[PDB]
Parts: C-alpha cells; structure tokens; sequence
DNA sequence: ACTGGAGAAAGAAAGTGAAAGGAAGATAAAACGGGATTCATACACCGTTAAATACCGGTTTAAAAATCCCGTGGCGCGTTTTAAAAAATCTGTGCGGGTGATTTTAT
C-alpha cells in the first residue's frame, strides 16, 4: 500500500509500506530521520493509507 | 695611445631543502542494542449474586440555532524566478600480438 505522510509544516511525503524496518515485540526501532528528508524539529503527525 | 678580445669580479634573480601546522584523514576502546534460556508468579477463563444503571411519560426553559446587513482581508490570475530531475555527452579499461626500456643482493 501506499502511505502519506503529513509533518508538522504542512508537509507531505510518500513511500511503500514495505520499506519500513521490519522488527520483533522485544525491539525498540529505526528513527525515521534515515527515510525522509526531514529537519531537526519536524515531526508526522498523519499518515492516511 | 688606442682598440678589441678575453678572462676574472661582482652583483642580482631564480631554484632549493627544510619548515609548523592544520584540516583530513586514518585506526582501537567503549558503550550500545538485539537475540537464546528459566522459571515463579501474576494473569486468563469459569459459576454466583447485590447493586448500579438504562429506560419510559410529560414539562420547561434557558440556551443555541436561524436570519439580515455589511465590510473587509483571504483566495484567484497572470507572469517571473529557481532548484530538481532527465537526457546527452565524455572518460577509463581490458582483451592479444608488437616496439622499446628499468632494479637489488653475495663473494
């Protein structure tokens, strides 16, 4: 599926579900910087599949 | 005395070997984060019941919805900039026969 996703500027982004890490119930995650090119104080807040 | 060639002195410009240092790299120690076990222990599922809550009938009333006039700033249009992505153009490189060349040690 496709996903967009919404920042805290007004801002829209797309990407495959799919290339998100994939981990188990123990991990923590990957910071999400590393996948869109965002700023240092930038943040999704909506994402509509 | 005078002339013109030649050798030697003297002076100025260019090439040189050595120079801190600093950004630009490079290499180890450390702190981190993500899997395999091991249970005791707290959590999930099943019968019982007092109690707390949902629901119906009829007011009401104060609050929110509806309506009219107007005066603006927030979108819309047309025309420029400006990064960003795409197409086009150059740069290396190795395959196998040919031409010609380099270096270090012992006695």
């Amino acid at each position: 599926d496709h996903i967009l996703c919404f920042s805290s500027r007004g801002r829209v982004y797309s990407m495959k579900v799919y290339q998100l890490p994939e981990a188990t119930r123990g991990a923590r995650g990957r910071p999400i910087v590393n996948l869109l090119p965002l700023e240092q104080d930038e943040r999704i807040t909506a994402i509509l599949p």
